[PDB]
């Protein structure tokens, strides 16, 4: 692709983040024959159901409500898209490490604090460790933006794929291990093990066992002995500058570019990359990003931006 503005979880083959393709059909039939009224221009138009209207293209199909879906970019044929993952075109830098890098994920704070998806994966991992996962009633174990955020846990838990098979299946245990915990039990430390166990409140010697057989101190964690046993800090200025609303430099991207064909300056007033040409000897109809006329290329890799 020249430009990607959506990226989707892939499992097999990818098993990982990859650009997605965005599609529409009629949500009546169900074929490629919705013509839209209007392109859409964020997230809530491909996700909402049957937020955007046009005409079914059958003489047999009365059908008027769209119907959105993507495919992995990375090969012929359905992947679910990671809708807080955007491409970083403006260069903003990371809330945690302060570098420059794409895709980045958008938190859902009133901030919309931007972090790298290399920290994400880094967040992620530390508070597993750290078991400072957040519990919400309606949804399960999720994280609030990293700096801390009211009303920011990540909803669509699907963006835990993101962090690999590994990781991402230690995230799934976390609650059934966080039950334990809270009710005073032990998971085994052993590498490989994590079983979670409950032993009698008063006894230091726990044994792995219905597990890996593993007898231990539950104080030190260690092979169990008689005897005495022997990151979440955000800087407030790379907090401000990491917002994905907040006023930036001009890139080599200008904000004002003018017509393909007339050469005369426009503005462009949305998210939609479909542009019309406002003269009215011109009406070009042309892709803001790639400068050349619209195209189902452009629709597929690149429809909005964020
Ligand atoms: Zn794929
Ligand atoms: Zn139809
Ligand atoms: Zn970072
Ligand atoms: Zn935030
Ligand atoms: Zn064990
Ligand atoms: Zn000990
Ligand atoms: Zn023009
Ligand atoms: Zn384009």
């Amino acid at each position: 692709s020249i430009y990607n503005s959506f990226y989707v979880y892939c499992k097999g083959p990818c098993q990982r983040v990859q650009p997605g393709k965005l599609r529409v059909q009629c949500s009546t039939c169900r074929q490629a024959t919705l013509t839209l009224t209007q392109g859409p221009s964020c997230w809530d138009d491909v996700l909402i159901p049957n937020r955007m209207s046009g005409e079914c293209q059958s003489p047999h199909c009365p059908g008027t409500s769209a119907e959105f879906f993507f495919k992995c970019g990375a090969h012929p044929t359905t992947p679910v898209a990671l809708h807080l993952i955007a491409t970083n075109s403006r260069n903003i830098t990371c809330i945690t490490c302060t570098d420059v890098r794409s895709p980045v994920l958008v938190f859902q704070c009133n901030s919309r604090h931007v972090i790298c998806l290399d920290c994400f994966h880094l967040y992620c991992v530390t508070r597993l460790n750290d078991r400072q996962f957040v519990h919400d009633p309606q949804l399960g174990y999720s994280l609030p933006c990293v700096a801390g955020c009211p009303n920011s846990l990540i909803k669509e838990l699907h963006h835990f794929r993101i962090l690999g098979e590994e990781q991402y299946n230690r995230y799934q245990q976390y609650g059934a291990e966080e039950c334990v915990l809270q009710m005073g039990g032990v998971l085994c430390p052993r590498p490989g093990c994590g079983a979670g166990l409950l032993p009698e409140p008063d006894q230091r010697k726990v044994t792995c066992e219905g597990g890996c057989g593993f007898a231990f101190c539950r104080e030190c964690k260690e092979a169990y002995h008689e005897g005495e046993c022997s990151a979440y800090r955000v800087d407030e200025r790379a907090a401000e500058q990491a917002r994905w609303e907040a006023a930036s430099k001009e890139t080599i991207k200008k904000t004002t570019k003018p017509c393909p064909r007339c050469h005369v300056p426009v503005e462009k007033n949305g998210g939609c990359m479909h542009m019309k040409c406002p003269q009215p000897q011109c009406r070009l109809e042309w892709c803001w990003n790639c400068g050349c006329e619209w195209n189902r290329v452009c629709m597929g890799d690149h429809w909005f931006d964020v």
